[PDB]
């Protein structure tokens, strides 16, 4: 019954299609219609550090997968799975006969190797990635037979199936044991010979170079790394390539309802382009069949995109960002500026800084009026909605800001009109920002002038993305501006409400380091933050959905009371485009990294009309 692409008819070494598919392949229901084979999907990456663009184009192929409405997940690579009544035990059934891109078997051996020999190997990952932890506690992972793998957590872990559908939860399917064991000392007695044959000097760097990790550029730099991906790297990503080309995986493990082995589209070609203006011009000319990653957050792109739809042969669809805030102020409560810290740690000082802001002016100038004032909370339709976390201190009230700052003792003025500390110099805050995010830079420039009227100085420190993260983890900043997640994905990314992300919980990464190390590194958080961390552990280890619900709402209320991070606007709509000839794009899908959009729309069932 099963049929294949005409392009694979010419490969005479390939087995017949029913032997390359699993016995029971996953049947993909198309978004709008049954498709036809053929064509090259044209799309775009910006620069040499945009490998996630490939991931978000072809899609993470994890054990589970989001529904189109992102409310729940379904078995994906797993045929099915069970969960014990206590929710500590997850048993995954794999698809018998499934194969890697090189024709060799996909079995529990691969999942057990990826878990035990890579993810949970402490030489490879000194800090075990959090996706596979419950409150810091690791699972025991074992093979029950060739097509059954068991995960045993020391505590209840209701979120694990949702984790397995995010990009960061795809390790279990990322490593073929046979190829990857060559580069692992527990398997290759002569792993030293491979170190020389590469530019490395230890087995963890060897693994990263040859087998890679979720977000490493090495994931897309070679054709020989096996995968279960719908398309395989053919012309690879590299430090200075002008293009990337990917070709259908002849051993892909999915069919459409009529029995066609997917994908429909034969090839994907990514143009690798440096300056954003060339991407805008190429997109508005209709040279890309899909662009749902790069322009949509740039609000000045939208009028251009809409105007050229007919000219360029494309349709713009607007996506709903999952982030609660498009450009939020993370205030560092462990700032190294001692004089500043005595005010940073005071609730009412943070309240003043929010009251001295004009979110209508920010929306007008930097977001072309397409956003709306908001702080850090989930949106109204979320069951997590908290009004205070969303809407406190949104209206400009400069007279109240100035009264508060006076009450705090910041009444002495310097020769330039700024407030000073009672003992010290000018009230001045350093804010780090990625210079490429022009809207965020412009937001800070507007905040600087707004806060100038309260006698507060904002110093803007733009930088490359690399130095921006080095300053953060070095604890060398007072404010860092970036998105607040949580509008739609609060329990997937609670980092704005509790300091649990080591790179992004920038109310203090030192507090985050304390959480992640069980108190042995970092700086001890304040009582309200420790309280939220203990409740967070209870939340992730909750035994029922109703216990989880109460515990996470407690965390959100304490976050609202503390008011540690200051939102500017919730995001404007995210403007994406697809070629009019490209069928089966879910134009209603939300936008977000936890869903790896646009690949949430199942690009293996896109086709050309």
């Amino acid at each position: 019954a099963f049929t294949q692409a005409p392009m694979l008819e010419q490969n005479k070494q390939l087995p017949p299609v029913d032997q390359r598919l699993p016995e029971k392949p996953l049947v993909i229901k198309p978004i709008a219609s049954n498709g036809v084979y053929g064509g090259t999907l044209r799309t775009v990456m910006r620069g040499n550090a945009d490998g996630n663009g490939i991931l978000r184009t072809i899609g993470p192929q994890g054990l589970t997968h989001w529904t189109q409405d992102i409310q729940t997940v379904e078995p994906y690579v797993a045929e099915s799975y069970t969960v014990s009544p206590d929710a500590m035990e997850y048993t995954f059934k794999l698809r018998k006969g499934m194969k890697w891109s090189d024709g060799t078997p996909f079995t529990a051996d691969d999942i057990v190797f990826a878990m035990n020999d890579v993810v949970l190997n402490k030489e490879m990952f000194p800090q075990t990635p959090s996706a596979y932890l419950v409150g810091g506690k690791a699972p025991k992972v074992s093979k029950v037979d060739d097509y059954t793998v068991k995960f045993e957590f020391p505590a209840a872990n209701l979120s694990f199936p949702e984790t397995l559908a995010t990009p960061l939860g795809q390790h279990p399917t990322l490593y073929q044991k046979k190829y990857c064991s060559q580069f692992h000392p527990a398997y290759n007695k002569n792993v030293q010979a491979e170190f020389t044959k590469a530019n490395v000097k230890d087995w963890p760097s060897l693994m990263r170079a040859k087998c890679s990790d979720i977000e490493l550029p090495s994931r897309w730099s070679s054709t020989e790394r096996p995968s279960i991906d719908p398309w395989l790297i053919k012309e690879p990503y590299g430090g200075a390539v002008t293009r990337v080309v990917m070709e259908r995986n002849p051993f892909y493990w999915q069919v459409d309802p009529t029995g066609k082995q997917l994908p429909y589209v034969d090839r994907i070609q990514y143009a690798v382009v440096s300056d954003l203006q060339a991407i805008i011009l190429a997109a508005t000319n209709g040279q890309y069949d899909i662009e749902a990653r790069l322009l949509g957050s740039d609000v000045t792109s939208r009028p251009l995109m809409l105007k050229n739809q007919q000219k360029g042969g494309y349709k713009v669809f607007g996506q709903t960002s999952a982030n609660a805030n498009a450009a939020g102020l993370w205030l560092n409560q462990t700032t190294k500026n001692e004089k500043l810290r005595k005010y940073m740690t005071q609730h009412d000082f943070r309240q003043a800084l929010s009251l001295a802001m004009d979110r209508d002016e920010i929306n007008k100038v930097a977001w072309l009026g397409q956003a709306a004032p908001w702080q850090s909370g989930p949106f109204k339709e979320s069951k997590w909605y908290n009004e205070k976390l969303a809407t406190q201190y949104l209206k400009l009230d400069l007279a109240q800001a100035n009264q508060i700052l006076d009450r705090l003792g910041l009444t002495k003025r310097d020769s330039d009109g700024y407030r000073t500390y009672p003992d010290g110099g000018r009230v001045s805050l350093d804010a780090i920002v990625m210079i490429d995010r022009q809207a965020m830079v412009q937001t800070l420039e507007l905040i600087r002038r707004q806060w100038q009227k309260a006698g507060v100085e904002l110093v803007i420190k733009g930088s490359e993305r690399s130095l921006f993260y080095n300053r953060a983890t070095a604890n060398d900043y007072d404010i860092s501006i970036d998105v607040f997640p949580g509008g739609l994905d609060a329990t997937l990314n609670p980092r704005a409400y509790v300091a649990v992300h080591p790179l992004e919980s920038r109310m203090s990464l030192e507090w985050a380091k304390w959480y992640l190390s069980g108190g042995k590194q970092g700086i001890e958080p304040n009582e309200s933050m420790k309280k939220r961390m203990a409740l967070y552990d209870q939340f992730v280890a909750a035994k029922t959905q109703s216990q989880a619900l109460s515990l996470f709402k407690q965390i959100l209320q304490i976050s609202a009371d503390e008011f540690e991070v200051i939102g500017t606007v919730r995001p404007a709509v995210i403007s994406s485009l697809h070629s009019l000839k490209l069928q089966n794009v879910n134009e209603k899908m939300p936008f977000g990294w936890p869903y790896a959009t646009p690949s949430l729309s199942l690009p293996q069932q896109w086709y050309f009309s």
